[PDB]
């Protein structure tokens, strides 16, 4: 009849740091699944009479740098090269901002292949809103290829040996400040510390995924060849988190 | 057919401390009782096919980091893992904010069953946005396992002999700033001494509760280890609090 | 035919200061008035079974600490409790507010009985949002009990012999500001000087009532003891008032 | 055909200061006259069993303190006292701000009946929200009783011969922009110096007006007896306005 | 079939200073129009049993000091007086702000013929917000009579031989900043230089018109007596302009 | 069955340069097309009986300094100038802001026949709000006639060997900020650095363009004849360049 003795005894629970931590991963919710995007997507390619590799290829160098939504449909220029874009909204849904997690945004599109993304982005680095110029007066030190974009995040993990990873995290953080920069509507008196708790969650969200065990991540990281099967982390990233390091 | 004469004779009223003092506790409010709550989720987990414990231990480790409204259920992962929640949510009726006291809120889980909480609490303290490193940078010595979660509050007195639980309050308030300055929209300009009469309320409201015999606080406070039999206070509650009292 | 002598000829009119004082002071209007309150409580309590005086004792009590509208009858507790000032509510009728003079608000049942609060207002002084402590560090001597709620303002008069009732006001006034400071939701970049503006009118309409005779309002004062038959005023609340006083 | 010449053809148009002076004079609109309302008022208090110089003084006394607006009819008081004001308002239909300028306001009330205003306005001098003492703190020179409200402003002309009335329009506006300050919501970083242009316009179209000719001025600036037959100005007048010229 | 050669085509086009010039001025708009207005209130005073020029004298009057719009009719005067205007706005139909070209406001009244107002504007110069003497304060060099009203700047011609006119409009500018300064609701962090942006269209409109021959301008401008013959520059012209050329 | 390998296969993707560079610059979206301009122009000039090339002149040169918008038609001139427009308007059917790339704006009008505009822009660069004499207190260098119009970006590219194009749209840059700077509505804390955000994008999406080929930029470049055929870059574009680089 009395609340109070079982409420104290709940104190006396056995805790396990795996089981707690096991199930946490997998609470992160249901924002974004890759997983669902490259069934839906292939089924899509394939009933359509067109490549979805070709396509999509297409699709995530226009997210690079055109930004999330493509409905405005516009910006100075003639008209037939921007048509071939509309029969692939038609058949993918494209939706606006974040609606719902089965609907598709090339941010998705981007992140779910993002190892073929990497491999287009380095030409395009310097076509970025961020010039790669810009980046050389930021960090002296020659940039890292793979860090660059914000959506390249959710491969690297955090909890490996040495924490490499989490130097990453914070080095491929200052990309974002200034990507931010730019597409954020006011910077004037903004500071580049305290602006991080924007980003910051879905970046963490990224560090942790369901989706790529660890040797797939590996196999990406040292197939950009900035980091060594002894994981000697690059002298880039480190060096370029220096800066953030500082000044917090 | 004099008013003065009554209003005046009101002055010589006999007044004792333990009268007003003990009215006066139980005069605070109906906004969220522990004690509904195990009756309401008792029922509910013994009627449905489930174990509410389990279940329990599971909306508690979402709780502390995911914040209180889960309704969005969307953050960048797959499908299956955030599934499970649905069926726990259905039968609890959760709702966002504070609607009402009888509607639980997962917050009111946590405090409620707060030992099992504190049990569930110390592998996932560098788990919450405030890592525990972060926080050995802000105070040097070494920290509380318990103290940590806001809605751990409750459980300590400030009424208790030589006052101890009122450095407590002091000393485990800094971390809700630190929480409030994460998931506080606004950072830049704020100041933390001031900041502390919004939710200082509600924490002391917590102080002070008739679901628990000052016996059973002490139980978990000795539980967890960091005070003695001998009832002295652990150096890191009191030498973290001098950052707050010198800063105020 | 002509409008302009009779519009000069306004100026010779003989003006006494008497005359207008004591019209000018029963123009005051009808906010509030103490002596309806008295004889409608009087008869709700009369008509129910339940003492008028023991009710209205814990109604003063809740006033001090939980503020003036109790609708929202929510705060973080155990259900019983709370439950008996719902008797109270339904028969009173209280509103939140100021939505008339004849509804009665818990700050006007403090003020009409103000002598029984101060009463009261002893053990829970260092209770209130101010605590004896913090209000001992703001002034070094020694506070005064009955000086210290804001509604207590009406009983002392400004128009005394010597004009210690001018001090008084001076000196009661920052507990308010302090205790505005703890209400008021912005509190960072404002005044306490410039601030008196607001609560100011109030608390000189307090000063001045038909209710009391200056005799009963000495009684009140000489009965808290702080000032004696010789009407030496105590060195507190001069000793105080200095503060404000410099810093104005 | 030609619209060019007669466009040119106005220069040589003859200019004479007295005419387009004396017409601009009674262009000054027709926002408040106070001959409409001793006619009205008259008309009303002769009509009702009332005496309507006793009333007036009444509503003028509480116009000085209380503010043009007193439909609220509420500010923490016992009923009967301002329950006669209510049968005034009925017959005058007085009206919150400026809606209409045969409608009555109590300002204009003041203004109409200005010298008997200042013949009250003498002991209540200290009574309204600038006490005689914070004006004295303000101004080393003992206070010129007339002077004071805002509306007395009409009376004095600045078109006297040697300019003394310009002075005074300077020199009584310090009390408005005191006053200012109390009524007007916000203060803290207010100058003194730019205020000036609300409330001008209204004081400049009190300084000229086709109410009262000069003589009648000269009769009350003389019946208080600060200006003497010589017209001299009296020390407090200009030594009052040298803050002001001083501090622009 | 080729859109490129005819597009780079252009290029080759013979360019002439004066019919882009020539063009350019008479495309300036309709927004307007002088001529319109002096054949329609010719035909309503014609019509009406009322003398145009007597009635326009009285409304320019009217316009310098009391702004564009009269249809509050109300400022704090006897009735008789602002009767007069009422016949005249009826025919006139006059409207608030600028609703059209053909709508007459009284500022084209003045404009359209400004000799007459610059003929009425000497004595009244002292009674324009901006009196003569604020004005000697801010200028040491006695002041230009017909340059005031911000309305005469219309006449002056910029491209004049010498430049003269240049000078003027910059000069002639120091006046309006300050009529602006009085007129404008906010006044005190704003600047002089940058506030030029607004106003500095209209001012360049009325710089060049198609209404006013040059020999005309040259009438008006000897007909003050300003400007000589040999079209030397009067020395308070550009004395007052050298504080805003340093200022800028 | 494995949505990992195929996820982690796209990495070893071959990526050429010219692939992606020349996919993306026709992705640049359908916002505004010169092309469809010059043959729905063409064919409204051809049905109408007027000449699309004079009429268009004058639109242009009425576009420079009026801004994008004529639909109020309206400001402070003679009516049969403005009339003109009307007929143009009525079968252009230009519509204010940007509505749609196939609707015309006089802007697109001015870029599409660039050439012509800057044949005709070489008088009016004075006319327009930033005179040529601001512009050299600006810069000490000798003005380029060419690089002054905002739409006239569109024909020099930064891809040409040297990368002088890319000093170029540094250099043109600062005329845009000061002509943000008069139509831009607020200036004051602006600074001229970071409003680079705005209008960098259209500028950047004018770099490139299909329109045109490298030649045909170079004839209009050479014709102006500010770069010779050695391409040596004028002086007075990288010297007036070197307050930007300075000042970011
Ligand atoms: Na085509
Ligand atoms: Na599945
Ligand atoms: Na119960
Ligand atoms: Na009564
Ligand atoms: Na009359
Ligand atoms: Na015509």
């Amino acid at each position: 009849e009395n609340y109070r003795d079982i409420a104290l005894a709940f104190l006396d629970e056995s805790a396990d740091s795996g089981t707690i931590n096991a199930w946490v991963n997998e609470f992160a919710y249901q924002g974004f699944d890759p997983k669902r995007i490259v069934q839906l997507v292939k089924e899509r390619g394939t009933a359509k009479g067109r490549d979805w590799k070709k396509d999509v290829k297409m699709m995530i160098v226009l997210n690079l740098v055109r930004g999330n939504k493509p409905e405005a449909m516009m910006k100075k220029m003639s008209e037939k090269g921007a048509s071939i874009v509309a029969n692939l909204i038609s058949v993918y849904q494209l939706k606006e901002g974040n609606p719902g997690r089965d609907t598709i945004t090339l941010s998705r599109v981007s992140a779910a292949f993002v190892p073929w993304t990497v491999q287009a982005l380095r030409v395009l680095s310097e076509s970025l809103p961020v010039s790669g110029t810009t980046m050389d007066a930021i960090a002296g030190v020659t940039y890292p290829r793979a860090m660059m974009h914000p959506s390249f995040a959710g491969i690297i993990d955090l909890d490996l040996p040495n924490g490499a990873g989490a130097t990453i995290a914070d080095a491929h953080g200052l990309f974002m400040i200034e990507f931010s920069k730019t597409i954020n509507p006011s910077l004037r008196t903004k500071q580049a510390n305290e602006v991080a708790a924007t980003f910051e969650k879905p970046n963490m969200a990224a560090m942790s995924g369901r989706f790529f065990t660890r040797e797939d991540k590996k196999k990406l990281l040292i197939a950009v060849g900035i980091i060594d099967e002894d994981l000697v982390l690059a002298s880039a990233v480190v060096r370029s988190a220096e800066k953030y390091r500082a000044k917090v």
